[PDB]
C-alpha cells in the first residue's frame, strides 16, 4: 500500500497503487480491463477530480516515454499527454519555436492543463487548450480515436475533464520564437480605476497580472511582461518597482522569473516562476473564478466591499484576462473573460466559510469556477453556466457509453 495524494497534499486519493503502464499496448489493456478509470497528471488540482472512487484505477502516464516531436515546416509539435510544460517549451524553443501562452508555473502536465481550463493572460491570449489542432484518445474499449479541430465534436475534445478517455498524445500550433520583458509596478488604486483606465491597463502588455492582499485599498503589484517586437508606451498608473517582486508579499522573489525590463526568451518570461524552482508540494489552496470582462470593475468593487473577510485567509489575489475559448466546458467558453484567482492559506476548516461567502457576491456576474481549484458553486447553478454544457454529455456518452472515466466529480456537473 502506498499513499498517492494530490500536489499540495489536502486530497489523498482512496487509490493504494498508481499504475503506471510502460508501453501502449499495456495502457491498452489496463484501460479496457478496468472498471473505472481517472488518470494522474502533475496533482495541481485542488478537489477531488481525479479521484476514481473505492475499487476505481488511478494511473499515470509517467512511465510512458516523454515525446515531444517538432514539425517545423508545419509549425506544429506532438506530444505526450505526461510531458510538462517546462520540457515542452524548451524543446520548442531549441528549434526556433514558441507558444502563444503558459501558466504561473512550468512543471505542470500538459494534458492535465488543458483538461480543465488551465490559462495564462492577456486580452488577445487564447487559454492553454486553444493552441491544441489534435487529440489522440484511449477510449473506454482499448481502441484509439484522434479529434481533430474541423471535428463537430472537437469542441468537446481538449478541455474534456478527462471524462473522454486517456489522452496519450496532443498535437499544438507554434509561432516563431520571440522575446519578453517583465516589468513590476506597485501600488495601483482601485479608487478612479474607471472602465477606461481598467481596460488600458490590462491591455498595456502582452501578458498583465494584477496581485493585491485585499488588506489596504487597492492592489499591491502589477505585473507587464511585453514582447520585445510590440511598442511599449509609458505606464503612469503605478510606481516601478524598486526591488525584484513574488506574487505573495514575505515569500523568496528569487524563486521568481527576471524582472526590470532585462529581455529573455518567451519561455523565461511567461511563467512567474523560473523553472529552477522546482516544489514538489506547497502549503496552499487556490480558488479562481472566470467572469464576462464586462464585470471586471464591479467584481473587483464586490470583493474590496468584502475584503476583511478574504484577508486574513489569503496569501495573494491574481487579476488576469483571458480571450474566448471554442472549448466547451472551458470556464472562458464563448466571452473575454476576466479572471480572480485567490491563493489561500492551507487551512480547509477556515477558508471553506470564506469561499461560500466570495461566490455569493459573485452570482450576479455569472462566475464560473476554474475546475481544477476550490469551489463551493451547486452542480445546478453550475449547468446553467454553460449553454454547451448538454453537448459534451452527449459527447461523453457516445465515446464512453458505461462511464468508465466518469467519477463523483464528473457525474455531479452533468446530473
Ligand atoms: C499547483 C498549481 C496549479 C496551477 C498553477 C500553479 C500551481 C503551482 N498555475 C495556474 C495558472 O497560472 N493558470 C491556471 O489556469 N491554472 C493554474 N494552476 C492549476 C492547474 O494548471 C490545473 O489545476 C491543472 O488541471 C492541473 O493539471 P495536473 O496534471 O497537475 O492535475 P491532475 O489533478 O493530475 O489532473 C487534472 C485533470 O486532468 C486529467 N488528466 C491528466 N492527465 C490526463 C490524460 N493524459 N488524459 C486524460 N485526462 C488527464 C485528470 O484526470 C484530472 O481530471
Ligand atoms: O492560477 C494560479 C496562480 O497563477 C498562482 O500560481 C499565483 O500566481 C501564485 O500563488 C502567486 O504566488
Ligand atoms: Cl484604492
Amino acid at each position: 500500500d502506498i499513499t498517492v495524494t494530490n500536489w499540495a497534499g489536502n486530497i489523498t486519493y482512496t487509490a493504494k497503487e498508481l499504475l503506471r503502464p510502460h508501453s501502449l499496448d499495456a495502457l491498452r489493456a489496463l484501460v479496457a480491463d478496468s472498471a473505472r478509470v481517472r488518470v494522474l497528471g502533475s496533482g495541481h488540482s485542488f478537489n477531488e477530480i481525479a479521484e476514481p472512487g473505492d475499487g476505481g484505477v488511478l494511473l499515470s502516464l509517467a512511465g510512458l516515454p516523454s515525446v515531444v516531436d517538432v514539425d517545423t515546416a508545419a509549425r506544429t509539435v506532438r506530444v505526450g499527454g505526461g510531458v510538462r510544460y517546462a520540457e515542452l517549451a524548451r524543446v520548442v524553443h531549441a528549434r526556433g519555436l514558441a507558444l502563444p501562452n503558459m501558466a504561473s508555473l512550468p512543471h505542470i502536465s500538459v494534458a492535465g492543463s488543458v483538461a480543465t481550463g488551465t490559462h495564462g493572460s492577456g486580452v488577445g491570449n487564447g487559454s492553454l487548450a486553444s493552441v491544441v489542432r489534435e487529440v489522440e484518445l484511449v477510449t473506454a474499449d482499448g481502441s484509439t480515436v484522434v479529434i481533430a479541430r474541423g471535428d463537430e465534436r472537437f469542441g468537446g475534445a481538449v478541455t474534456s475533464l478527462g471524462a473522454l478517455g486517456v489522452v496519450t498524445s496532443l498535437t499544438l500550433d507554434l509561432e516563431p520564437a520571440y522575446e519578453m520583458e517583465q516589468h513590476v509596478f506597485t501600488e495601483l488604486p482601485l479608487a478612479g480605476l474607471d472602465p477606461a483606465t481598467f481596460e488600458t491597463v490590462m491591455a498595456a502588455a502582452y501578458s498583465v497580472s494584477l496581485f493585491t492582499d485585499w488588506r489596504a485599498p487597492g492592489f499591491r503589484q502589477v505585473w507587464l511582461k511585453r514582447r520585445t517586437d510590440r511598442p511599449l508606451d509609458g505606464f503612469p498608473y503605478a510606481a516601478p518597482a524598486a526591488e525584484k517582486m513574488h506574487p505573495v508579499p514575505g515569500m523568496p522573489a528569487v524563486n521568481c522569473t527576471e524582472q526590470f525590463g532585462v529581455p529573455g526568451p518567451w519561455h523565461e518570461r511567461l511563467p512567474h516562476f523560473r523553472a529552477e524552482f522546482t516544489p514538489s508540494s506547497g502549503a496552499e489552496l487556490q480558488s479562481e473564478y472566470l467572469m464576462p470582462r464586462e464585470h471586471a470593475l464591479a467584481a473587483l468593487h464586490a470583493m474590496d466591499a468584502i475584503r476583511e473577510t478574504l484577508a486574513p485567509v489569503l496569501q495573494t489575489c491574481e487579476i488576469r484576462t483571458v480571450a474566448a475559448d471554442a472549448q466547451w466546458l472551458s470556464p472562458a467558453y464563448g466571452r473575454d473573460t476576466v479572471a480572480a484567482h485567490f491563493t489561500w492559506v492551507e487551512d480547509t476548516a477556515a477558508v471553506l466559510p470564506v469561499v461560500r461567502r466570495l461566490e455569493e457576491a459573485l452570482v450576479p456576474f455569472a462566475a464560473r469556477p476554474h475546475w481544477g481549484k476550490v469551489f463551493t458553486v451547486p452542480a445546478g447553478e453550475l449547468r446553467a453556466l454553460y449553454p454547451r454544457l448538454a453537448d459534451f454529455g452527449a459527447l461523453a456518452g457516445a465515446l464512453d457509453p458505461a462511464g468508465k472515466f466518469t467519477n463523483a466529480f464528473v457525474r455531479g456537473v452533468l446530473a
